């Protein structure tokens, strides 16, 4: 057992497909997810040629350790991929077709700036490594690159799951790699965010601004300080499903801006005060009577600029 | 060891049973359950039959490696199931009983619409894929299917595990795969939900209108943004139980609307306030009187229209 | 190797002991214990048996592989436990002993009636599953049941650790099983549980009642609300550390009366307030002044009646 | 392989050691520890004794499975321990020397009466069971037990790691079994509990004193009702990150105590109110006088009690 | 198989390379991290040389097991690495190029010290220990330290991989061990630590000193210690992130200065309202008016000698 030897000096093709059959665990803080699929591979090895007549059987069964089976593995995983072979079979000629059913931890970026509306490309990248005697060369064989129906992954919708076909091939430590690129892509169901969060935030908000109608101060300030601790809240639930990054993310921003407003109407509810101990309501009257309308006007601008800058 | 061949060009049938031992683990969140049992299967290999009389023996026992044993798999598991063979059996016309048991943790999605008063139904997923010499199709044997009585489901009542005894037969990459639907039956004991979420919120929502009696904006204030806080805990504790869905919960209804009753009854208690400062005290108090009445009565009529859209 | 034959018709008896040597994670939620222990397996297997003259030796030894070894099999765990063979020894009349050293995760109900005062039994059941040639029956030897005594589970008195000595026998799925019930008896520490949750919520239930001791609405309403808002916290932390059962448990009920004492001190406020607006303070006064004996009274009576009701 | 017989009729002495070389996760909850470290066994074989002289080589090796290797294990372990053989080095003598780098979980209780100013011993015990044909026995090579400079555990000081060098040899099921107990002696770094958990729990509590410089009935149930709320999450926090111990621990009480405080306020604080609107200041006044001395003095006196009890 | 010898009396030297494929969970709390990478390792082994006339092939392949490989360990890991043999080459002279793709989890200690702003070298330790025929010796090939363009390790910048070239070389239980450094520079992208953390904690801050520009008790009491409390919370959520060090984090000592400023807060909204109560509104005047500058110049120069103290 090592590499069939080339009839001229080309390299050898192994060609593979990815089925998935489940997916689950989009873990949006690790950035991974977890696959359970056929990874099916095949390949032309000459010394594996038989005759149906002088062996009685037209196809050969083979077990794992009998023939010459390419070292492919996945680049972005945890640990190295649990597999079952399932089979493996031989036609005449020497062509392999292998199947295996494995299950992975795959490790891959998200892009959260668009949070909780965005869309992601998950890969799941296929290697070789080429052996001393030859050029191992990757390709996708279309015919067995799919996942089935029921495949849902839960809080997202699958678009689609196709390969790039053109393998990367490139030199790592004095032997030629050949890698290539599945692509999953989905996009996050932002459904239940509108009445678990942000609503919920909204209406905190909006009941702050109930401020503007009162000239008790005691009142307002018990309010105003009351509703940014309840934020406060959903910042801190907010920022514990996601990980940390080095760009702001839409919700990100929409929570961060919503405290500039708790401390503006903070301010003005000092200031109406202020003014009325110091026996001139009539300023702090108008104050008020401004911010009214300020207040929902530059929050609804506000969110308009942002939404155009995210989207 | 290879399979064994047609007598005719029939199917190889595998007739399968599973018998639960345990079941734990009902996670909502990850949508899935951990199961512990027996797993038989049943098939002819004639190459193993043998004579009666001149034999002997009943049956034969053998071990695993021995014979040709079909590759059935899960659908819908994590990762492939643990198994210890318990036994094979070999009766004199070459009929083969096989008994394994195995624990695996499944994937099965829930319909969260009727939570807490949701039934589920869990799936396990039998399968096989032909091999080259001839095609496997697998079948019930009703007699080994079960549970023990024992079995319990924390949180859960179990009403029935039954299979659906008709394969759905299919092609995937070229082979044909045979795939039979055991289905758990289960409905979740909603007992608990009623003293530890449910009343509670009833409580503080009641607690909140008790400002509907009461002149006082500072009294009123605190009185209303208080429960609110406290309605939000109860729901982001809701919420941290579920998985995300893209459609209304009965539960997550409920907890939303009861949003709207606190931004209202602020409303009212900021109406009333304003009125009085404004020196007319009689609207405020006949806005005061209505709303004794239309909150418990809309919030009444509201919470039946609700369970009759939900049930 | 397969099983050793009857000298007569009689069935095969294995004994078992099983010596704990180590108990923890007692995990109340998921309603498992962790277990590391001494397994002894006892039998006769004929086929052994040896002259200890010609031999020169009083005992022979043996290597799990080399001679038949009954199938025993736990049925209440998680995955087959892992084991050690320790050693296996073979008498001259063909008695043989072994002994394994196994740790593994058992799944017992518990009954939370009575908690944080409460009782369990934990159980540990052996069983083993008849073959073609001869039915397999358990039996305790009590010399080789035990535990050590540094065998500590945080959290809980360890009581005793006894075999049912009878096995139940049983058919499944057309095969003879006997199976073993080893019994570990254990009470919960509730010492803890006073300091760090009873008296606390105690305090702030009685610093509401303070409440009637004041002529101030404003006042009030935040005596009332305020630990109403810590209760739930108790009541939060409290519920994530049992699982949800269909039934009420002694501290879940304590909790949420305690809920019916907080509504009904904020209709005593409400009703003492109103009246006072209303120009009566002499019938609030005297609400008052009944509250401050009802309340602690009939909080004591119901208690009364509760822990009888439990205990 | 069996074990090496006896010249006289002595028993078997194998000598041990442990060379620490990681330490981590002391997880308080759980009363665990990992620690990675060379086991070093050695012990005379004479079947495998050579001559120096005549055989040129010095030392001769071995594979594990080529000569009798004493079953040594963990007591205190949640699973048998993961080992990688090193070496095997026997000398002419046929003295064996094994080493092998292992990995475990070790259970050991912790005293928590002092927390967070406590000291350990944690516990690693070596053990063998005596075979059919003689008895082992086990020693320490001190020259073979120790740890390297850089094993850090954190949020912990590392004191010594020593053994007991007298074995405990004892009876179990009818067979000897000797037990060693190597000794890690670890105590706490306390250093951060002052500013994160310790003096904020202060500062709340002294804040909570202003009310005795206050005749605003308002205020005052604001401050202790408030504060007395951010000691319960304290409380809660706390005892999150321990165990549940059947006696009070050092900060456990303290924390109890200052429960008794807040009660204590509040009635203050009531009373000082009541006897106020019932037309008697001065009483009042001189209540609130008292108690700006009396509650700090009878705090320092408190917690000088405990300290003294404690350590 | 065992070492190959030396042609005069020198240590074998191992060549050895570290390639990052992929880092992940740099963890804070367990101070671990995870890595998956090539590890190269070459020697010279003589009794492995041939002729390349003679034999018709340049480069020799072997499996893992019909050759010496030297025992090469991770120091700072938790298990034993997860290892595949990828590929073993041996040229004419008897040069063995061995390579392997490998995970672990890595134990390294973070200097918390200026947390979030900080950066740390994290290590991977290679080890070596000496047969007993001859000394093995480690060396850096930097031809093959490296790491792939796309390894990210989320909320850190990865600055350089390097080994320290020349080997700390010591004796351990009377062998030598031969030991090698290689080192990854990183450090943390502290960017959402601001909007997340930071400026609401600023932000509440702020707002309690709107109390100096108020002369409402009950209103400044509300204030300081709702703010107060947000400041524990953001408190709690900043130390359940990090272990518990020591020693003083930046973050850690502003957050602990805050509660001084909140503590100073109340006394003088506490001795503004006293002064008040007993007539002297004008020495109240200018402490309130003294403060509002106070305690923002104050804030600022302890913030000032912070940085200075830490950076
Ligand atoms: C107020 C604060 C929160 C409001 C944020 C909602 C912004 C959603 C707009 C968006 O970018 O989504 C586009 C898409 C996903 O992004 P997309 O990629 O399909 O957008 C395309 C970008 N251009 C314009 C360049 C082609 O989502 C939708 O299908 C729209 C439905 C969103 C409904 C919003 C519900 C808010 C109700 C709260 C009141
Ligand atoms: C609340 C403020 C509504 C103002 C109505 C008004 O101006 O009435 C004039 C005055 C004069 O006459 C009325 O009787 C109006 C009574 C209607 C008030 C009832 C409001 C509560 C409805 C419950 C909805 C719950 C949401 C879910
Ligand atoms: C408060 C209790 C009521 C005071 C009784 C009274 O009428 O006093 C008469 C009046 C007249 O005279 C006094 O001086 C009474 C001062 C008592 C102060 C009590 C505070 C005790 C602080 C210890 C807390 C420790 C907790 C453990
Ligand atoms: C402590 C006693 C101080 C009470 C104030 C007073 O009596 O004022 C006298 C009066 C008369 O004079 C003043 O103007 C004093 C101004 C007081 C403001 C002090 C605030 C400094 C903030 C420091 C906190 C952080 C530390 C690091
Ligand atoms: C940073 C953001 C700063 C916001 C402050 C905006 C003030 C707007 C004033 C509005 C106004 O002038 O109208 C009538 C004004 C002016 O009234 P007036 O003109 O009739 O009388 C003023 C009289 N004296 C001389 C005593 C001031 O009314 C007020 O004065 C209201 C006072 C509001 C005070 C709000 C203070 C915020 C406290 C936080 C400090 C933040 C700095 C921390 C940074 C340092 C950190 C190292
Ligand atoms: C004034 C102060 C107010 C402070 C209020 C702060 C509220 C704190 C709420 C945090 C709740 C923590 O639990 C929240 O919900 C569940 C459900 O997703 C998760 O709990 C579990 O842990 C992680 C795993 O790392 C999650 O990815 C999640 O899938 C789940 O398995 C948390 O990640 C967190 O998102
Ligand atoms: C003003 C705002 C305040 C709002 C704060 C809301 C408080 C939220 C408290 C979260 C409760 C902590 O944990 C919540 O409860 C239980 C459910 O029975 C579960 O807690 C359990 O704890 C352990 C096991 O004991 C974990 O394995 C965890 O994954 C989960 O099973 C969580 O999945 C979560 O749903
Ligand atoms: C309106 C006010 C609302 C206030 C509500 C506040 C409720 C706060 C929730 C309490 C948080 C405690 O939640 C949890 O309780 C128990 C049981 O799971 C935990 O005990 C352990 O926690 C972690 C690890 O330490 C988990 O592995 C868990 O399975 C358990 O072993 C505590 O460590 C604590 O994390
Ligand atoms: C109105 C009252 C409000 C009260 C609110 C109380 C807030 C309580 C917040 C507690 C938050 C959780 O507190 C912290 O969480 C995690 C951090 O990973 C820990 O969970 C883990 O527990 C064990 C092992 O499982 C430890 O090894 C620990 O270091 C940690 O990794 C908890 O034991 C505790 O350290
Ligand atoms: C995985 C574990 C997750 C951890 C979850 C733990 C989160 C705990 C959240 C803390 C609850 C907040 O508790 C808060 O205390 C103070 C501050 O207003 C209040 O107590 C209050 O006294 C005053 C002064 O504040 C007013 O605001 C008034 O509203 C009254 O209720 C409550 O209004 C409440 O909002
Ligand atoms: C007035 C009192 C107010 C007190 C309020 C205190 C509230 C504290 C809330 C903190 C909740 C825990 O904080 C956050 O939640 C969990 C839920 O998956 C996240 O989940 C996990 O926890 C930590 C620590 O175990 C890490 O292992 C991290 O990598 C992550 O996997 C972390 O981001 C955690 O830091």
């Amino acid at each position: 057992v090592s590499p069939p030897p080339p009839i001229a000096d080309e390299p050898l093709t192994v060609n593979t497909g990815i089925y998935l059959i489940e997916c689950y665990s989009l873990d949006d803080k690790a950035e991974t997810f977890k696959v359970n699929a056929f990874l099916s591979l095949s390949w032309k090895d000459r010394r594996l040629a038989f005759d149906p007549v002088r062996s009685g059987v037209r196809v050969k069964t083979y077990e794992p350790e009998a023939i010459w089976i390419p070292e492919i593995r996945f680049v972005n995983v945890e640990n190295a991929r649990d597999a079952d072979v399932v089979d493996i079979s031989v036609s005449p000629d020497g062509t392999v077709q292998y199947l295996e059913r494995f299950s992975a931890r795959v490790l891959s970026p998200l892009d959260f700036r668009r949070y909780p509306f965005d869309s992601q490309t998950l890969h799941i990248y296929l290697i070789v490594r080429s052996v001393d005697t030859r050029n191992i060369v990757l390709a996708v064989d279309l015919e067995k690159v799919g996942k089935n129906d029921d495949v849902f992954l839960t809080g997202w919708d699958i678009e689609s799951f196709t390969a790039v076909v053109k393998p990367a091939n490139f030199a790592l430590e004095d032997r030629l790699e050949s890698k290539l690129d599945y692509q999953l892509r989905i996009s996050r169901q932002y459904f239940s965010y509108i009445p678990n969060i942000i609503l919920p935030m909204l209406f905190i908000l909006f009941i702050s601004w109930t401020a503007f109608w009162s000239t008790s101060y005691e009142a307002n300030v018990t309010l105003v300080v009351s509703t940014l601790i309840a934020h406060i809240a959903f910042n801190i639930l907010v920022e514990t499903n996601l990980p940390k990054t080095p760009y702001m993310t839409y919700t990100g921003a929409i929570i961060f801006m919503i405290y500039l407003f708790y401390f503006v109407a903070v301010i003005e509810v000092t200031v109406q005060h202020y003014l009325k101990v110091e026996s001139q309501p009539a300023r702090a009257a108008s104050i008020t009577r401004a911010s009214r309308i300020a207040f929902p006007v530059v929050f609804l601008l506000a969110n308009i600029i942002l939404a155009f800058l995210f989207f």
